[PDB]
């Protein structure tokens, strides 16, 4: 059987996105709303635009597929998707939306800095976390 | 029926204004007080001034109409306050904020700020920078 | 009757000063002490100095007149518990009027009318922004 | 009868020092320790040094006499405030100069009178 | 018996690493995940890379052995002791090598003394922002 | 009897060190650990190094002698931390800081902090003075 890593073609790995703690990522609702707010025109375009655009299109739709099945169930069902699957798509949606805004290299440097920073005990950790920028 | 977007002639949309959370926008009272404090002479002027001015005039007046109708109900006949706060109040808080800010700072500056804040406030407290984006020229 | 605006000859209006919330203005006492600390020699001078000085003098004097009446009312009102409500009227209603006026004239003399007016609007906009969005540092008055 | 202002020969007044609130000034003890720590050799010198030194000498000695008399707490706040202003005024002038001390006094007095909603987070400071 | 200092060939000492308080160092887990996130390609490489890489390889593995042994006590027959005493040893060692690989030996050492002096200053006198790495 | 000031040959006084409040100085333990971490090789050297080194050697040793005696109940510990403990916390801090930053820097910082911490909170600047080369 196959083992495909969604981030490998984009220069990262599943293990790398997991270096960021689970409570770092915005909610799925807030990420989808931002993909719309920032990239709706391109996401709906007939042009490919970029591999990030192509991947982001499918991620949005797939979460739609998971939600349409969960909402057709009825509460206990919706909890399973949000608990298990939810973090997976919060990393994926965050990765692609951030890469489109700031660039892939900039996103990866930020990911490591934050992961090291958030892991430093509070007694020693600098007051300002690293920030993302161009 | 028609489908008119009040922000479309100004290069924005309802969905775009709604990217800002409900507790971002000032009160209805504080925005009207600011429209007067900043633009009374022009808002009351016989000149058009600008499409923002023309639109801003109608919004203030409309909220006047909405308030008079709801007040004439209570004065001449409580859940109506709940309905207004949920539905109508936010709609006009977004509209008054959009036009007053656009008049002061320019439309491009307002839109860039709207997306930055909408992204910033959506970042969990563990990761978001301490100071939010600011509006300026 | 007439309709006189104390701020009209100074390039502002009552509505404009009220754009600042009541808790923005210092106390009447602290404003009188600052007029004294900064401008006593001129306030007591036989020269006009400036229209702000002429107006500031009368406001100080007028607040004195209002104070003498309240203190005469306190000493001469048999109704004891009612004096608390009578003293409250001055601090609640008339006090704010003179806190705006004394602040306007003292600040205009120090920083200039333009600087005062621009600062007033920036603060009025800033204090009205909900805490989630407004910058931590309010605008400041300076030259 | 006479009406002598301790600050008048030094270019200020009693009313001016009182423009600073009561909780601005350090304690009397903390000012005396500082007068010693900064100027002990000059205060104890047989040379005049400066009118600020001459005045500061008498204030310290006077405060000692006032302390013996008490050993009323409200009175200690009244006379104590008078000497907290005086000891602070003369020590600060010796360090930073009279003009610098006076501009700081008014800047701070206006600043602390601004309600918390409007006053800048960082107060005015003394500097050389 | 011998008296080998793991830090001596790297230009430091045990006494120097212990100048940092116990609550300064991240957890063993957070340090291992960082070694993986930052260097796992090099740690797993057949090339020496550097003496730090060689030492970091052995430390990670040794902590593996210590965990297997303490965990075998619960499964086959304590673990708390391994968390406290040996844990601090490997929290210092893993932090030293990961930090040296990222920032350099001199930078790591200067920071260590500055922080040790800073954290020892009573709160009344010490500056609000601790020293940082660069 | 004599009247010896440990700080006099170093250009300071007991009164000046006491201008710093008692809660300014690190613990006795943290100062000894810092002397070791920063200067162990010199403290143990057969060379003089400097008069600061010579004094710091004797102070450390003296605290050892004093500690054995005190550990030889809450009132004895209160007395030691109040009188003798502060004495060596000032001394160990003075010499370690002078070795690191220089005597002038230490003395200027001491007066600045002594005035700063004596300022009431309403007027005192947010950021305290710091030591620096
Ligand atoms: C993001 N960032 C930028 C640095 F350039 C500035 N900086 N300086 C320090 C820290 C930072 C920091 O977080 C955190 N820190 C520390 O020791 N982190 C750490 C070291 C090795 C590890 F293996 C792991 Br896990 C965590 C204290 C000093
Ligand atoms: C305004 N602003 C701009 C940057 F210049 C500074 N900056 N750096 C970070 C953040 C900011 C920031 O707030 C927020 N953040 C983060 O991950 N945001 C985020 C990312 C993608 C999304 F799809 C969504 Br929804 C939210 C942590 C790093
Ligand atoms: C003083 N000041 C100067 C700006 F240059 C910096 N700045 N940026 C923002 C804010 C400020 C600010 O307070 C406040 N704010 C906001 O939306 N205010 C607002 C806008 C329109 C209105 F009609 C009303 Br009422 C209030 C968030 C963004
Ligand atoms: C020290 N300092 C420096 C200024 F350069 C900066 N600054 N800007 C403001 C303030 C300051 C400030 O405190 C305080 N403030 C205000 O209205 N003060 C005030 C004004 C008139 C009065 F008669 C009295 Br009484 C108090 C808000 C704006
Ligand atoms: C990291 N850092 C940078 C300094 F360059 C600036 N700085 N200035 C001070 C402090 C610092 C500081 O911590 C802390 N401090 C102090 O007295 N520390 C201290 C001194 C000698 C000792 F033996 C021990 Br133990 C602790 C108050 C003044
Ligand atoms: C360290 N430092 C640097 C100054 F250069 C800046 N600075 N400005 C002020 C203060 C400082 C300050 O602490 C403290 N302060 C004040 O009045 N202190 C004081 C004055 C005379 C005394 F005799 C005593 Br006792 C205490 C308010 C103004
Ligand atoms: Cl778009
Ligand atoms: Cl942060
Ligand atoms: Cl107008
Ligand atoms: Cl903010
Ligand atoms: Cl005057
Ligand atoms: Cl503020
Ligand atoms: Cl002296
Ligand atoms: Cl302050
Ligand atoms: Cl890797
Ligand atoms: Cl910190
Ligand atoms: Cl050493
Ligand atoms: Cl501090």
């Amino acid at each position: 059987s196959m083992d495909i890593d969604p981030y490998k073609e984009f220069g990262a790995t599943v293990e790398l996105l997991s270096f960021l703690p689970s409570d770092f990522f915005p909610s799925v609702r807030d990420l989808l709303d931002t993909a719309a707010a920032l990239y709706r025109d391109a996401l709906e375009s007939p042009e490919h635009c970029s591999p990030h655009h192509t991947a982001l299109r499918q991620a949005i739709l797939c979460w739609g597929d998971l939600m349409t099945l969960a909402t057709w169930v009825g509460d206990l069902v919706v909890s399973y998707v949000n608990t298990n699957v939810g973090l997976k798509f919060r990393q994926l949606l965050w990765f692609h939306i951030s890469c489109l805004t700031f660039g892939r290299e900039t996103v990866l440097e930020y990911l490591v800095s934050f992961g090291v920073w958030i892991r430093t005990p509070p007694a020693a950790r600098p007051p300002n976390a690293p920030i993302l920028s161009t």
